[PDB]
């Protein structure tokens, strides 16, 4: 839960030439982001995690 | 000559996925069959063809 200590900084992508494509090809093309951590990572303590929850004893 | 005993098994061929062929190209394509034995053919006896023919000395 980064605050304004301890965050981080901001990643940014800018056209260097344009894109070329040919007569033949759609000018549009898709781009997709794949995320994974380096070798040295690491995690220092456990909680629970905000994301799912409960109401009653499911049945 | 192959009867229905000693005969030989069909070869046919199918689409996998569709040819893809861009907008600069054209659609229809040829393709062609090449046939040659493989190292292991071998032939057991000897007798007219049945292809070629005459009818008189030809002069």
């Amino acid at each position: 839960q980064q605050d304004e200590y301890t965050s981080a900084g901001y990643v940014t992508c800018w056209y260097q030439t344009g894109l070329i494509v040919p007569p033949g090809a759609p000018p549009s093309c898709t781009i997709l982001c794949f995320a994974s951590a380096c070798n040295d990572f690491s995690v220092r303590n456990l909680r629970d995690t905000p994301f799912i929850e409960q109401t009653q004893l499911l049945q």
